[PDB]
Order: C-alpha cells, then sequence, then structure tokens
C-alpha cells in the first residue's frame, strides 16, 4: 500500500484511540430538543426526528429503553454502540453529536440525513445499474478499510442501514452491533439474509463477516433480491451454508467473479480476508472505474440525490405510531449503564 494510505489510517487510528480511551458523555439533555416524528422503531428503542430549540438544527435521536436493553440483553451492545459512534471520523459514518441518559433512556443524537434509507430507494427503483451499485459499493469497501483497521467489526452492513445524503453519498447508521475485536468473537447477531455462514455455525469469527455482507449487499443492489432468500430464517440458512448461488444473466462476468470470492464460504478463501486484505477487492477488475480518492472526497456526481425540501423534510421516511418518551420518577438499571 501506498504510504500516503499507511499514513492517513495511521493518524486515524492515533484520532480514534484518543476518543476511545476518554469517552464523551452527557453532552445535552432531553429539554434541549422539540419531537418532530417518530422515524422508525424496534424491540428496544426508536429513532425520532428532534430539533434542538437554541440553534435550530435537526438530529436523529436513537432512543433505548434501559429496561428492555437489559431484558434483550443488548448491555454490552449498547456500550459499545456509543462508545465506538463517539469515536469514530470518516465521510461516509453519520456523525454523532450529543448523547446522554436519565432516569429510563439512554439517548445519541446524530445528524439527520433526509434523504431516507438505500433500502426504499432501491425497492422503488427495483434495481440499480452496475455503475450505481459500485459506486455506494466503493463507500462500503473504504468504510470498512477504515473501520477494520481501528479493529472495528460492523456487523450489521444492509440497505437498511445506509442513508443517502444531500449528495447522494452514503451515511452509515446503526451501530448497535459494532464491536472492536482483536482476533475473533462470538455473539449471534446480524439480519438473516446477511449473515456470513461462520456466524450461522457458531464459530469464533472476524471482520470475514463484513466483507461477506458486502457480497451480500452488491447482489441485492444489482438484482433488487438478496443471494439467499426464504420464507423462514432457518431455509436462509441451509442456503447460504450450502456453497451455491445463482445469479442473474444480466451481471456482467466481472460481477459474478466479484461476488464468488466475497460470497466465499470457506472464510480463509475470502476476498477481504486474504494476505493482500482490501486490496484484492479494490484491485478486483469490477472496480477497474472506481477512483478511491475521488469517492472518498465526494468528487464523483452520484447517481441520484433524494428528492426532499429542507433539512426537517421527513417523506423519505415512513409513518409510525407516535409514542411517549416517558422517563421514570426512579432511576432504572444505573449501574449496568453507568459508562454511558
Ligand atoms: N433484504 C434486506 N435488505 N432486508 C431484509 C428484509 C426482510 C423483509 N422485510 C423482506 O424481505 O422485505
Amino acid at each position: 500500500e501506498q504510504e500516503s494510505v499507511k499514513e492517513f489510517l495511521a493518524k486515524a487510528k492515533e484520532e480514534f484511540l484518543k476518543k476511545w480511551e476518554s469517552p464523551s458523555q452527557n453532552t445535552a439533555q432531553l429539554d434541549h430538543f422539540d419531537r418532530i416524528k417518530t422515524l422508525g422503531t424496534g424491540s428496544f428503542g426508536r429513532v425520532m426526528l428532534v430539533k434542538h430549540k437554541e440553534t435550530g438544527n435537526h438530529y436523529a435521536m436513537k432512543i433505548l429503553d434501559k429496561q428492555k436493553v437489559v431484558k434483550l440483553k443488548q448491555i454490552e451492545h449498547t456500550l459499545n454502540e456509543k462508545r465506538i459512534l463517539q469515536a469514530v471520523n470518516f465521510p461516509f459514518l453519520v456523525k454523532l453529536e450529543f448523547s446522554f441518559k436519565d432516569n429510563s433512556n439512554l439517548y445519541m443524537v446524530m445528524e439527520y440525513v433526509p434523504g431516507g434509507e438505500m433500502f426504499s430507494h432501491l425497492r422503488r427503483i427495483g434495481r440499480f445499474s452496475e455503475p450505481h451499485a459500485r459506486f455506494y459499493a466503493a463507500q462500503i469497501v473504504l468504510t470498512f478499510e477504515y473501520l477494520h483497521s481501528l479493529d472495528l467489526i460492523y456487523r450489521d452492513l444492509k440497505p437498511e442501514n445506509l442513508l443517502i445524503d444531500q449528495q447522494g453519498y452514503i451515511q452509515v447508521t446503526d451501530f448497535g452491533f459494532a464491536k472492536r475485536v482483536k482476533g475473533r468473537t462470538w455473539t449471534l447477531c446480524g439480519t438473516p439474509e446477511y449473515l456470513a455462514p461462520e456466524i450461522i455455525l457458531s464459530k469464533g469469527y472476524n471482520k470475514a463477516v463484513d466483507w461477506w455482507a458486502l457480497g451480500v449487499l452488491i447482489y441485492e443492489m444489482a438484482a433488487g433480491y438478496p443471494p439467499f432468500f426464504a420464507d423462514q430464517p432457518i431455509q436462509i440458512y441451509e442456503k447460504i451454508v450450502s456453497g451455491k448461488v445463482r445469479f442473474p444473466s444480466h451481471f456482467s462476468s466481472d460481477l459474478k467473479d466479484l461476488l464468488r470470492n466475497l460470497l466465499q464460504v470457506d472464510l480463509t478463501k475470502r476476498f477481504g480476508n486474504l494476505k493482500n486484505g482490501v486490496n484484492d477487492i479494490k484491485n478486483h477488475k469490477w472496480f477497474a472505474t472506481t477512483d478511491w480518492i475521488a469517492i472518498y472526497q465526494r468528487k464523483v456526481e452520484a447517481p441520484f440525490i433524494p428528492k426532499f425540501k429542507g433539512p426537517g423534510d421527513t417523506s423519505n421516511f415512513d409513518d409510525y405510531e407516535e409514542e411517549e418518551i416517558r422517563v421514570s420518577i426512579n432511576e432504572k438499571c444505573g449501574k449496568e449503564f453507568t459508562e454511558f
């Protein structure tokens, strides 16, 4: 690798480690914000569009219910998410602006990206052309090069987690499964269609799972559906571990070749996990037209710009029941979340 890349990544790691070792805490409070709209909801939390009452800036506020986090066994994961997000800095990662907790909830206040999820755009249009898929894939390749160099594994790549910004570039959101790992890790987590075989088979796994997931993502972007699909998870897992994948005839030969090397069941033979690391991907013929520096610098004109009216427009997000943000009179789960 060129010394310029080595020095970039060394500085990136220095800056990450300083924040990793001394995390920010308690940098706003709930009554600094007005609530606008629920943007998404899950088993233990929600994401809400909020507006800061003094600056007028809009943010996406992820709210996690402490009692549900404990019950759903996500304590370490929620601490990972916040500690990682407050320490990273890369063009294609959403910025954490504030964090805090109260008696009931944990809060992560991130930049609001009004263009919505890639998943919505993909499902609207059907499939992305190879140039369009490649533009997005290049951003993920660079983002994983950054994260992996910091000893971070992402573990939840999928179009739902890739927001499209005002310039048409990606912002990765949702660090709920991200973790700093030297060596191997063991937790069963992810999304069924995107799980690598070694996760399914309960092995000690490494950053190779992210490169597998990139193969799934590229396939899904270019086909419009994922490579391993079935009605129930166990049927999906059987397909994943089988070593078989079928490609649409419209895929280029170069795309198929790259995908066979990312969707390689044997992790010791998978692109991104060989001696040349990320460079086996960056140098693959499917990426021959990619100017990696221009992508990093956001100098490539994007395939499309989402339609939205301004920084508070919610049109690219869907509608959910609006529920209270209740804060108990009594502190819950204080010990578990001391470091947050
Ligand atoms: N494939 C993908 N990006 N995410 C999983 C989607 C599962 C289900 N909503 C569906 O098939 O619509």
